[PDB]
């Protein structure tokens, strides 16, 4: 037999014999993860058991999607599946999906934490605008993009781990929620740069180790928005639909402290002139990314032309070749669960 078992993490894990020594590493509502050694290959890998991926349609549909994504896009800054397998025999017996992936040390998370400089932060900051950029050329706009799912090597090379939702899930999300774009609290819709507004959020975290617009929930959050960033303008609260438009016109007014208030000096390395450079340059991004209205909000491909970040732009690297998606219907059709189930299979059995 080409499978063994093993319980790791609270729950069991049936693998091809190839993959050895499972240590637990993270996990989350779409599954559970794990470190191993493949033997086959001669390098560690992280394998992922999705949870419960035909519990409901929308199991399913993000299984599906993930598992087309993940193979046909080829980023060095978006995670790679290295392989993919069911221990089942059949579709009637299918019931586990396992991915193999390319083995992170950690998530950005535990990176956050840490007293980056500014040759970590900016390199961090590119790979995230590379990978973004990547994913917008093939249609897939994120809009949850956070620490969580951006996994980190020690020699800080960076991939996104997840492509977020379909398209036709708009800015609906049915834990985290605070690197959420104001057009998709609001549901105002969205564009590309609506996951600029997430790439802010933790670069200001990087800065000031705290969450940015933390609080219970949307409301609790959008308060923090606007007594941080100040009142949007006319131009924008227009936009919001009745009962929304009437409760963020009718908030406390708040002119926003300024950029520099917001991320003091006191935040950033002060040893030298390079330092001193570096922490306006910053800022300066910050406050071309944290904007509350999308169409005053930089673009991707502005951000890699900012001076804290273009440094590190490599056109290899930038603007490679966009991935070609063979199902154009991907984010919109709709299948029952047996339906959804025969699709992943077919995709697992390659
Ligand atoms: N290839 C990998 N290498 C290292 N760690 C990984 C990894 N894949 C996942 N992880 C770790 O496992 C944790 C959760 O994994 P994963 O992101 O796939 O769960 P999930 O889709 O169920 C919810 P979320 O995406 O929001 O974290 C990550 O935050 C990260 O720490
Ligand atoms: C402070 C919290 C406020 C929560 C308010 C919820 C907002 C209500 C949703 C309005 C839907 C408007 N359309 C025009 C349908 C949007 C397009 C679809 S999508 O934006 O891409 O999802
Ligand atoms: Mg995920
Ligand atoms: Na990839
Ligand atoms: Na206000």
């Amino acid at each position: 037999n080409q499978f063994y078992s093993v319980e790791v993490g609270d729950s069991t894990f049936t693998v091809l014999k190839r993959y050895q020594n499972l240590k637990p590493i993270g996990s989350g509502a779409q599954g559970i993860v794990c470190a191993a050694y493949d033997a086959v290959l001669d390098r560690n890998v992280a394998i992922k058991k999705l949870s419960r991926p035909f519990q409901n349609q929308t199991h399913a549909k993000r299984a599906y999607r993930e598992l087309v994504l993940m193979k046909c896009v080829n980023h060095k800054n978006i995670i790679s599946l290295l392989n993919v397998f069911t221990p089942q025999k059949t579709l009637e017996e299918f019931q586990d999906v396992y991915l193999v992936m390319e083995l992170m040390d950690a998530n950005l998370c535990q990176v956050i934490q840490m007293e980056l400089d500014h040759e970590r932060m900016s390199y961090l900051l590119y790979q995230m605008l590379c990978g973004i950029k990547h994913l917008h050329s093939a249609g897939i706009i994120h809009r949850d993009l956070k620490p969580s799912n951006i996994v980190v090597k020690s020699d800080c090379t960076l991939k996104i781990l997840d492509f977020g939702l379909a398209r036709t899930a708009g800015t609906s999300f049915m834990v985290t929620r605070y690197y959420r774009a104001p057009e998709v609290i609001l549901g105002m819709g969205y564009k590309e740069n609506v996951d600029i507004w997430s790439v802010g959020c933790i670069m200001g975290e990087m800065v000031r180790h705290k969450i940015l617009f933390p609080g219970r929930d949307y409301i609790d959050q959008w308060n923090k928005v606007i007594e941080q960033l100040g009142t949007p303008c006319p131009e924008f609260m227009k936009k919001l639909q009745p009962t929304v438009r009437n409760y963020v016109e009718n908030r406390p007014k708040y002119a926003g402290l300024t950029f520099p208030k917001l991320f003091p000096d006191s935040l950033f390395p002060a040893d030298s002139e390079h330092n001193k450079l570096k922490a306006s340059q910053a800022r300066d991004l910050l406050s071309k990314m944290l904007v509350i209205d999308p169409a005053k909000r930089i673009s991707v491909d502005d951000a890699l032309q900012h001076p804290y970040i273009n440094v590190w732009y490599d056109p290899a690297e930038v603007e490679a070749p966009p991935p070609q998606i063979y199902d154009k219907q991907l984010d919109e059709r709709e299948h029952t669960i047996e339906e959804w189930k025969e699709l992943i299979y077919k995709e697992v059995m390659n």
